[PDB]
């Protein structure tokens, strides 16, 4: 295999990682989140939801991930909270915070779906970089990592597709969710500083 297939070192965010499964407490870290933001400012998002299906359908969101900066990520356990947090969903429904990943757009349905939120503000960022970038590929997250960073993203399958509702999460769940989102905002903050 060639240069470019060689298995490259693993992304691993070593920042703050904010684990929440209380309501109100998300609602005052959803405010923390605000008030460390301006208007314009993008955070890494993504989420996940346990394996087995429902109803015909994916397992309901259990996860809400937002990376906020380089330092700190917000790991954000609805499936543990008694009811959505409403400052979560003001803040999920702000324009005026943009979120970034990829298969953002799948995110808005499901998080409509599952919960009745209307995802404000997103950008994929296989757009993003096909912009910036100047071509016209089909990217993935990890593809983006490998392309940008020259690292990849963890891959133990099992881990990826656990129990993502089961409380109290692993530390690798903590640290595999934590490090998809903050991709995402590595991604988009190294994307949009080219000109
Ligand atoms: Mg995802
Ligand atoms: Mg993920």
């Amino acid at each position: 295999h060639s240069v470019f297939e060689d298995d490259l070192p693993f992304l691993e965010f070593t920042g703050s990682i904010v684990y929440s499964y209380d309501a109100s407490d998300c609602s005052f870290l959803s405010e923390d989140i605000s008030m460390s933001l301006s208007d314009g400012d993008v955070v890494g998002f993504d989420m996940e939801w346990p394996p087995l299906y429902n109803r015909g359908k994916l397992g309901k969101v259990a996860l809400i991930q937002l990376c906020v900066s380089e330092s700190k990520c917000y790991l954000f356990h609805v499936s543990s909270m008694s009811v959505f947090p409403q400052g979560l969903k003001m803040l999920l429904e702000n324009k005026a915070v943009k979120k970034a990943g990829v298969g953002i757009e799948g995110d808005q349905w499901k998080l409509l779906r599952d919960f009745d939120i209307k995802l404000k503000n997103f950008v994929e960022l296989t757009d993003v970089a096909n912009k910036k970038l100047k071509c016209t590929e089909t990217w993935s997250l990890n593809s983006l990592v490998k392309h940008l960073l020259g690292k990849q993203l963890l891959k133990d399958k099992s881990i990826r597709c656990s129990n993502w509702s089961k409380f109290p999460l692993t530390e690798d769940q903590k640290l595999y969710a934590a490090t998809d989102a903050y991709a995402g905002f590595i991604i988009y903050r190294n994307l949009e500083i080219l000109d």
